């Protein structure tokens, strides 16, 4: 897919490359960047301060993730372990129905 | 002096002292037909984030509030369908709703 | 940081450039490059990134909620106060036991 819009409106402000990619400010408070690739090199940090950020594609995080609010995953997640309320899911047990202990989490069957 | 681009309505992109790049607007739309790469030690979103395809995380993840998912495959084992060796040497049934 | 990359101005470049050396540059072959110490984006309503893949080389912190439509692969441990899996609390889940009764809730590993 190639998307290099060229329309301009009265009052637009921008940075424009002759190949067609650009950064544009236009009416109704909109900033629109249209290009092949965006690279950000920020020595210290990037902050995105907005009520909602949406990524339409895949996201890869090469170090860690922290989330303060609730997370909703619509498809399966995979992890080597999930520590849930201090308890390893991989190795958790239960008090069994005869008052002993079960073995650890096992493969479905 | 600063460098920047400014719209009459008030939104702008500015470069200013101490290596700051500042974008201030109502909406930001980034269209990148191939990819976006953000090379920085820490990225912080102050609001919600929605990812419409998949997520991959190499490092540890810390969720401070509950997560929800149709299944979590933990060390190769379905959480939704997992069982245990029972306390009498048989097998339990699969994960069931809390009592 | 990834260094040793081309940074010299080419014919046709368009940008904004601060005296200190940070910059936003558009260069050949459809490339946009932001180089600085800090990036601060503020969008009063929303930000949308429409791209097949977004990569963050460092840590990410999300201060409100996260939603993911596709599959998620976590290569290291995750931690949460609870995981509601197919409608069932992981923290509090039970099983039918091996003797016709029911087990207690999830307990710490041995
Ligand atoms: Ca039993
Ligand atoms: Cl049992
Ligand atoms: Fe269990």
């Amino acid at each position: 897919r190639r998307y290099r819009p060229t329309n301009l409106e009265p009052g637009d402000a921008g940075i424009y490359h002759h190949e067609g990619h650009r950064i544009r400010l236009t009416k109704d408070g909109r900033c629109i960047i249209t290009c092949k690739t965006v690279e950000v090199y920020a020595d210290e940090s990037m902050t995105v301060d907005t009520p909602r950020t949406t990524f339409t594609g895949d996201v890869e995080i090469q170090k860690g993730l922290g989330v303060k609010g609730k997370s909703q995953f619509d498809s399966n997640i995979t992890a080597p372990d999930a520590i849930i309320n201090g308890k390893s899911t991989d190795k958790h047990i239960h008090r069994g129905d005869s008052g002993g202990t079960t073995g650890p989490m096992q493969l479905e069957h």
